[PDB]
């Protein structure tokens, strides 16, 4: 088979672009395509509706969370969050262990006094800053962390003890993984093409009581509190997300994806800490990634050589962030634990070959 | 069946059925759109297209810049003011409709906005005279809406606003004929109405706009790094980059907005000529001057025959013609998808109608 081992898009389950192609021209037998359905018409409310009731028992969301669909990826989310909830230039503490938490940095800083409360930037993100050494504001309007770092395969294990000051936690590249004890947090949010929505589809997951917060002066289409009165994804993009949420569930929720993901990610690190040096992995082992994997060869010509020949092997997407070089292997849920056997094997023949 | 929806419109059955086809095999190439990365070079190549196909569809300048952006036009209501005025800076605004007033009420928080004119008050029939609006010599911009769907009425000129900039949503009518860009500062468009739902707004903007510092706001809400980046500032929504893209080469294939502007011209004049002959039984009491071809209401002499209109039209095959419900009544919309024989059948139907209860 070919596997897409691509940090964005995410590979997607085969079956659901194939239904999707088939009944795109006449949903369910209806006769016409989910494209031009109205967002406020009976059969589209109900995938709305499926969709929602769909990823609240995925995660074992309850009542008192609100859920959205969104448009603008998780950046516009990043900047909506302090114009939401925090006053303005209230105190607002980040830690800092990827690329993406210095992005949801950078916008939030026009609205709200960001505190960099930890941060591994000067360790080039190769661990996650230790909890003991965190330093956060009492009066916070949140504790923002990035769950999983996409590009440097940092990822947290635990929830983060934040006191009373919510946590609001990206999760895009590690959502419905594994069990998310969504109660322990105030926001959890998670961009399109990654592990969840497919393109176009960011989902936020909100406590009811955040909403009443006062926020900033902003207008209604920036207002969470509008959206969860009545900036939603085009009915075939939430269709589509709809059909993932399905997916997931037949194939066991995320009780499944736990142990799939953990033995993807098993079978990867155990091939690099096993190579002898020829491939190597340069992150704290606490907080190895079980979703994005960098690793490098003994020099750049072997890691593209790496990149060709796995590419020929039928292993696509292989090659690392540019701001990190190497390899990357993301091993998103819909990635089989075959794919992972498939890579451990090309792995071991190219040493062989080259090393 | 021909679907006179006024949103989402009819999509051309050519655009869906390519999109279908070449789903998980696009161009041949055995890949889908929706796995594409915006930065691999099969979905760049893709971007460069609808860019350029859109330039050459409605004679976009090089000194305009053309963005494909998510959120609605909604979403851009709220980051014009953001981008193309200061803090507090008069904006005047013109009211012909609903949409008219969602603009504002999403720049109300970011400039002082001044209605410049407006026609609530008398249930939007009729705008004031050019000689009557108060627009402001420190306004930002003025903005128009192109075209209104719930009381159809469009402006089938370009207001002169001095050195002022002129900002237009076209979310109804872009590409529906030729448009003279170089008199608009901003142009703009969402998705559902006479693009379809492609599930993309677009933008463009005259590039000295872009020269503003606008007010204090984050990255993703700053028109200008959109541009730097090409849209893809961040994630964009690939696949319907790509359906807006079949759309506008769906519009050349056709001929053109020149083709549009006949083929509009002709529906619309059906339509009327119909309201217009009607002896009253159809009402429709917008001035000739601002009557919109591409939504047009009228009313039956009471709202038990509009609904009997509503009913044997859909046994007619004749879809989704019943009025926004602010207004009641009728409603035929006729974007740049319905054909002109939608119209003829449409105003064959009225006929009868009217001689069977008239
Ligand atoms: C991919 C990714 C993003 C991307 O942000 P968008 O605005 O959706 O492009 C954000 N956060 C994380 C953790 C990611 O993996
Ligand atoms: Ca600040
Ligand atoms: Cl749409």
């Amino acid at each position: 088979r070919a596997f897409n081992f691509s940090a964005g898009p995410a590979t997607l389950p085969e079956s659901v672009l194939r239904q999707a192609q088939a009944e795109m021209l006449d949903w369910h037998g209806s006769g016409a395509s989910i494209v031009e359905m109205s967002h406020r018409g009976a059969e589209f409310m109900s995938v709305a509706a499926e969709a929602e009731a769909d990823l609240r028992r995925l995660l074992d969301i309850p009542d008192d969370y609100a859920v959205l669909f969104l448009s603008g990826g998780a950046t516009t989310q990043q900047a909506l969050i302090p114009l939401n909830f925090a006053a303005p230039g209230q105190r607002a503490d980040y830690v800092v262990s990827g690329h993406w938490g210095k992005t949801a940095v950078k916008q939030a800083g026009v609205y709200v006094d960001v505190n960099i409360a930890a941060s591994s930037e000067a360790n080039g993100y190769r661990e996650l800053p230790a909890r003991a050494d965190w330093q956060l504001s009492r009066d916070a309007a949140y504790v923002h962390i990035t769950a999983n770092e996409t590009i440097h395969g940092v990822e947290f294990r635990d929830v983060p003890d934040t006191g009373n000051v919510p946590l609001i936690a990206d999760f895009s590249s590690s959502i419905a993984s594994e069990p998310l004890d969504v109660r322990r947090y105030g926001v959890i949010y998670a961009g399109a093409q990654k592990n969840l929505g497919p393109v176009g589809v960011a989902v936020m997951i909100i406590r009811r009581d955040l909403l009443e917060r006062s926020g900033q002066p902003r207008a209604d289409i920036f207002d969470y509190r509008s959206h969860v009165a009545r900036n939603t994804p085009p009915t075939w993009n939430w269709y589509l997300a709809g059909l993932v949420f399905k997916w997931m569930l037949a194939e066991g929720g995320v009780t499944e994806f736990a142990k799939r993901n953990a033995a993807k990610a098993a079978l990867v690190y155990g091939a690099i800490d096993g190579s002898g040096g020829f491939y190597r992995n340069e992150v704290a082992y606490a907080a190895r990634s079980r979703m994005n994997i960098p690793f490098f060869l003994p020099d750049a010509e072997l890691d593209a050589r790496f990149v060709a020949e796995a590419k020929a092997a039928g292993l696509l997407a292989l090659k690392g962030h540019k701001v990190v070089g190497g390899i990357r292997a993301s091993l998103y849920n819909a990635m089989p634990l075959a794919g992972a056997e498939a890579l451990v094997a090309f792995m071991a023949d190219f040493q062989q070959r080259h090393g």
